[PDB]
């Protein structure tokens, strides 16, 4: 699928806001995912044991992961669709080391949208949410295609 430039602009304008606090937004997102869809936590051997939201917030390693994930995502969004080189390593580890089904990539997309909507209401009205949704769907479509070539199809 293809985003127009005005859609990419809506995406990169709210992302610029996220980028003022990457660690705080990575924390919010992962916790939202884990609270909404607890089964997802089972994929993380390093964080599997965290029992409450308070322990998740206090986890220094979970914060460092959140930074790593948002940074990789940010790098993809900034390519505005031309993200074939960035997607390759990401799809290989998520398909063959981590084994993350597309369904879980849908769950984290929903958590990203939930946190931007709560934190950036002024820069995340309906049009901007529509554009971010389209960018994450494009992401998911391209990753699923890569999964299939890799032998996983998730
Ligand atoms: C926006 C979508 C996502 C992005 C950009 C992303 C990015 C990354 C990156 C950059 C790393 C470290 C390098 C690597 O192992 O490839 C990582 C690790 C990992 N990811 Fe993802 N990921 C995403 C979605 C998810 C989801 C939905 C799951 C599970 C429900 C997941 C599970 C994991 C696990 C288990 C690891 C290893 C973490 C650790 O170091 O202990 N990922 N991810």
């Amino acid at each position: 699928m293809v985003l127009s430039e005005g859609e990419w602009q809506l995406v990169l304008h709210v992302w610029a806001k996220v980028e003022a606090d990457v660690a705080g937004h990575g924390q919010d997102i992962l916790i939202r995912l884990f609270k909404s869809h607890p089964e997802t936590l089972e994929k993380f051997d390093r964080f599997k044991h965290l029992k409450t939201e308070a322990e998740m917030k206090a986890s220094e390693d979970l914060k460092k992961l959140g930074v790593t994930v948002l940074t990789a995502l940010g790098a993809i969004l900034k390519k505005k669709g031309h993200h074939e080189a960035e997607l390759k390593p990401l799809a290989q580890s998520h398909a063959t080391k981590h084994k993350i089904p597309i369904k879980y990539l849908e769950f984290i997309s929903e958590a990203i949208i939930h946190v931007l909507h709560s934190r950036h209401p002024g820069n995340f009205g309906a049009d901007a949410q529509g554009a971010m949704n389209k960018a994450l769907e494009l992401f998911r479509k391209d990753i699923a295609a890569k999964y299939k070539e890799l032998g996983y199809q998730g």
